[PDB]
C-alpha cells in the first residue's frame, strides 16, 4: 500500500555531499516505480550504484542513470533494454519531480531526471513517477556543478543507493 522510498548518497569528486530520498508513486505508475526501485537496490544484479549525473543544467534538471555507457547513450531497464510509457497521469509541476528520460515514444530504460524547475513542455511525453522527499538542498548543491550545456565541472556520483524503511 505504502509507496516505497529510495535514497541516493551523492558524492562530488569522491567527497560525500549528502543524501537525497525519493517517494516513488507505485500507486499511480507501478511498473515504472518498480524499475527505479529495483535499480536503486541493485537486486537484479545491475543498477545505479556508482553511476553519475552526466548532464546537469541549472534551472532545468539533473539527469543520470546511464550505468552501461556513462554518458547518456545507454542504460537498460529490469524488463529488458526498453519498456513502454506506462501512463502520463502525473505532470512536471516543479522542482523535485522525478521522471524518465527517453529517446522517443516507449523507450524508457534506466535514465531518469530530477527537475529543478517546472518543465511543463515535457508533460505527456516523459513519465513522471516520483518526487524528492528529503534532500532538495542536496539536489540544489549538485545543480551548482552543472553548466548551460550540461557538462559538469566535478564528477557527481551516486556513491550508494537503496531502499529506506
Ligand atoms: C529532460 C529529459 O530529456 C530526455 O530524456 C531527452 N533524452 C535524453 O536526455 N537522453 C537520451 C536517452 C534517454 C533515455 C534512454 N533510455 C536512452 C537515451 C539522454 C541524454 C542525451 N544527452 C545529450 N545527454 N543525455
Amino acid at each position: 500500500m505504502v509507496n516505497p522510498t529510495v535514497f541516493f548518497d551523492i558524492a562530488v569528486d569522491g567527497e560525500p555531499l549528502g543524501r537525497v530520498s525519493f517517494e516513488l508513486f507505485a500507486d499511480k505508475v507501478p511498473k515504472t516505480a518498480e524499475n527505479f526501485r529495483a535499480l536503486s537496490t541493485g537486486e537484479k544484479g545491475f543498477g545505479y550504484k556508482g553511476s553519475c549525473f552526466h548532464r546537469i543544467i541549472p534551472g532545468f534538471m539533473c539527469q543520470g542513470g546511464d550505468f552501461t555507457r556513462h554518458n547518456g547513450t545507454g542504460g537498460k531497464s529490469i524488463y529488458g533494454e526498453k519498456f513502454e510509457d506506462e501512463n502520463f497521469i502525473l505532470k512536471h509541476t516543479g522542482p523535485g519531480i522525478l521522471s524518465m528520460a527517453n529517446a522517443g515514444p516507449n523507450t524508457n530504460g534506466s535514465q531518469f531526471f530530477i527537475c529543478t524547475a517546472k518543465t511543463e513542455w515535457l508533460d505527456g511525453k516523459h513519465v513522471v513517477f516520483g518526487k524528492v522527499k528529503e534532500g532538495m538542498n542536496i539536489v540544489e548543491a549538485m545543480e551548482r556543478f552543472g553548466s548551460r550545456n550540461g557538462k559538469t565541472s566535478k564528477k557527481i556520483t551516486i556513491a550508494d543507493c537503496g531502499q529506506l524503511e
